[PDB]
Order: C-alpha cells, then structure tokens, then sequence
C-alpha cells in the first residue's frame, strides 16, 4: 500500500534545503514544514550556519526530537582531511545532531583508498566524541561503476560511518534503486546492518519512488529494520508528494 509506505517514508525524512538562496527565514519555514499534520520528519538537513536558529525554531514549536543534520566537505568531496575535519568540528560546535560528510570519491576514482578511510575516520572520531552521528556521502552518480560503489561503501563502513548515503543532490545522477540496492547489499554482506543505516538522497521526489526504496530495505533486512537510526530519505519536495498520498 502506498499510504502506509508514504507515512513511513515521511517519518524517515531528512527534510532538506541546501540551496544558494537559503536564508534564516527559509530554514525557519523548513522547520515549520517538518512538523506535518500526520507527524514529524526524522530530521532536517541544512547548511551548518543555519543550525542555531533551526534548533531554536524546532524547540519553540515543541518538536525538539526533530534532529538536525548538516553537510561537510560538501559538495565537492575534496581529499583535504584537515578541511573536512575543520568543517565537521564547526558543524558540531554549531549544534549539529548529525553530520553528512562527502567521501573523497575523486581520490578513490584515482586509485587512492587510504585518504577516504582516514577522512571518514577523522570525522567519525570528532562526531562520536560529541555524540553526533556521521553519515558518509559516497556520490554513487560520479562513482558510476558498481565496483567503486561497493568499495566506497566498504571503506566508509570500515572507517566508522553510522550511515552511508548515495548522493549530494548536486551532481547529474543521484539516488537510483540500483545504487540503493548495491549499497544495502554491502551493509548486508559486511554484517553491519545493526550499526550502519542507509540514506538515498537527491532526485527522490515521488511517493512511488520512496516506496521502491523502502521495499529494498524490507526485502534485505526485514520489514522492521528501516527505523530512524537505520533509514533516512534525503529529500525536499518529496514531502508534498507523500502528504498528497496521505490526503493532505
Ligand atoms: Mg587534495
Ligand atoms: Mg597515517
């Protein structure tokens, strides 16, 4: 049923705005939108500079349980660990609940597996010390090949990713059911489904597509696995489509 999958998907959304024209007022509006008439999203995802006003806004409307996710090393996934760590420490100091860091995928495409491992591990150590979850964006659209998607997923998991996420939403190709299945198969094959969640992101716009992404999760790990600690939708306009499927 689409309605059951849509409500489920809504409660798993990282409701996102990551735009050149973002403003405090736009993030405040996103916070109000996260408190939907059928329930709250799992989180918002915003640039780090909007975290403090977002936290205040979420608290004052009585939804402090809507988590605050942000992005670092974003969107480029450069291989400078000092910079990626510095942005991650800034995100923490701002008040992030979760940091979505971009894996250095161009370095991996060049044959360097080590910098990706160290970059994820450095950011994880900072986040873990602050009780902040770390998601790792591997950019499946640029990786393109299934072997590289598996490898970037494997490196991120071994380096301590709490989530692996398909995409930044800033490149030509983002989440696809094919890329989602590959990444979830890595979680399954590595036996880390209890400690590593999955997050399709970018281009996920319809309730029909959200249903397909959850179906893959249900198929691989059972219908009870995809909770907020283990599954998120990185999306924006998807919320309107999920609500329309629900009667709002
Ligand atoms: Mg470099
Ligand atoms: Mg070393």
């Amino acid at each position: 049923d689409l309605k059951a999958s849509s409500l489920r998907a809504l409660k798993l959304m990282d409701l996102t705005t990551l735009k050149d024209d973002d403003t405090d007022e736009k993030v405040i509006a996103l916070c109000h939108q996260a408190k939907t008439p059928v329930g709250n999203t799992a989180a918002i995802c915003i640039y780090p500079r909007f975290i403090p006003i977002a936290r205040k806004t979420l608290k004052e409307q009585g939804t402090p349980e809507i988590r605050i996710a942000t992005v670092t090393n974003f969107p480029h996934g450069n291989d400078d660990i000092d910079i990626a760590l510095a942005e991650t420490r800034a995100a923490i100091a701002y008040g992030a609940d979760e940091v979505d860091v971009v894996f250095p995928y161009r370095a991996l495409m060049a044959g360097n597996e080590q910098v990706g491992f160290d970059l994820v591990k450095a950011c994880k150590e900072a986040c873990a010390a602050a009780n902040v979850l770390l998601k790792v964006i591997i950019e499946t659209g640029e990786l393109k090949d299934e072997a590289l998607i598996r490898k970037a997923s494997e490196i991120s998991i071994k380096a301590g990713a709490d989530f692996i996420k398909t995409s930044t939403g800033k490149v030509a190709v983002n989440a696809t059911p094919e890329s989602a299945r590959i990444m979830m198969e890595v979680i399954r094959d590595m036996g880390v489904e209890k400690t590593v969640g999955f997050k399709p992101a970018g281009g996920v716009r319809t309730a029909e597509d959200a249903q397909k992404y959850l179906a893959i999760a249900d198929e691989l790990f059972g219908a009870d696995w995809a909770d907020a600690r283990h599954y998120r939708f990185g999306a924006s306009s998807l919320l309107a489509s999920l609500l329309k499927a629900l009667g709002h």
